[PDB]
């Protein structure tokens, strides 16, 4: 009675498990594939379930940290949104912070789309008139020609500036989902996914 | 390309319709031992799966009618809440109107559990003084000497009346949760829940 209700809680905790998995995958694939409404619904979802746990391991903690990541990479460009009890931080700060404390590799890539992520933190304020908040993301992150050459453009309040186009919202979009596309080859062995997958196989 | 696409959206519907199915089962247990923290985090996370499914079949949607139907009971004496476009509608005559929609056996507890949320609707109303409103939710329900009982007590605006102790929210509770033990009994068959017991078990 006491011991079955125990028993029934871990099932429920293996169950949770399985779904957080499947829905950071669906997540992934979605940023990749370009479908924000889709990226949106599956977030909601792996939320809540987020919600529904106690214990989480570190390979889903990594993986929720990955998540969270992408979260604020899709509102980079929404000012509006406070992802920080700072309010100050802008989103694409606050994927930075992520970004720099995943347990993951620090290979050439990797710091590309830290360096990217910085340019674009800067960008997004210039690109809507906020010329003085630029400065105090520009003094929150900061290579001492590519610091000087983000001032520089910060105070002439060169917006549309070529710079920025080079190592643009694209360029960084692309790369980051270079990254998901090695994570997704990680992913597809999930357990739901795989079972999921036979069943669409066996009636094929 | 195109078609791996297809299969990927096909498999991740096949694994929404697993998650909603034990989301489902974990809910209504839920309810049935008094875990109302659970039960709320739980019924997030299964509306949350369910705005990423487009497809329902006729069992899952007597499935999620189920589960709403726990909500609003769940939700009986929280007049603030509106479930039905219609403001006027009362949490529990939500719940009764699904109650005599679901594609069930009409059995005697069916019909107890009906009867027994009929005298309640009327009864959260005197409870918080809204004698008026309680004459409204008569008229929207209304067995003429049951009928005649329930106006003589609203007019009279006894709201500590023996009848409602009778006929008591607990007694209404104790026939929906046996109502909730039946179905228990036959959700416990789901993929997803079954898996996870396997595993706990293959570790006791
Ligand atoms: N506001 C934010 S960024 N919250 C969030 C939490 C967790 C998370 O990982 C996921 F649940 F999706 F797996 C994503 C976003
Ligand atoms: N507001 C309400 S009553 N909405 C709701 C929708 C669906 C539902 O079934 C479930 F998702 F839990 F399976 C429960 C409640
Ligand atoms: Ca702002
Ligand atoms: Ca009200």
């Amino acid at each position: 009675e006491e011991e079955d209700a125990g028993l029934v809680a871990e099932a429920e905790a293996v169950a949770a498990g399985w779904m957080l998995d499947f829905l950071c995958l669906s997540l992934c694939r979605a940023f990749r594939d370009g479908r924000s409404e889709d990226f949106r619904r599956t977030r909601n979802s792996a939320e809540a379930i987020i919600h529904g746990l106690s214990s989480l391991t570190a390979c889903q903690l990594r993986t929720i940290y990955i998540c969270q990541f992408l979260t604020r990479i899709a509102a980079g460009k929404t000012l509006d949104a406070q992802f920080e009890n700072d309010e100050r931080i802008t989103p694409l700060e606050s994927a930075l912070m992520i970004w720099g404390s995943i347990e993951k590799e620090h290979d050439k890539l990797h710091e590309e789309i830290q360096n990217l992520i910085k340019i674009q933190a800067i960008a997004v304020c210039m690109e809507n008139g906020n010329f003085k908040e630029a400065e105090e993301v520009f003094e929150r992150i900061f290579h001492m020609p590519f610091k000087s050459k983000l001032l520089m453009i910060i105070s002439q309040k060169d917006t549309f500036h070529s710079f920025f186009q080079h190592f643009s919202y694209n360029h960084m979009m692309e790369k980051i989902k270079s990254y998901v596309n090695y994570v997704l080859s990680e992913k597809s062995s999930t357990f739901l996914m795989k079972a999921a997958a036979k069943v669409v196989e066996s009636k094929r």
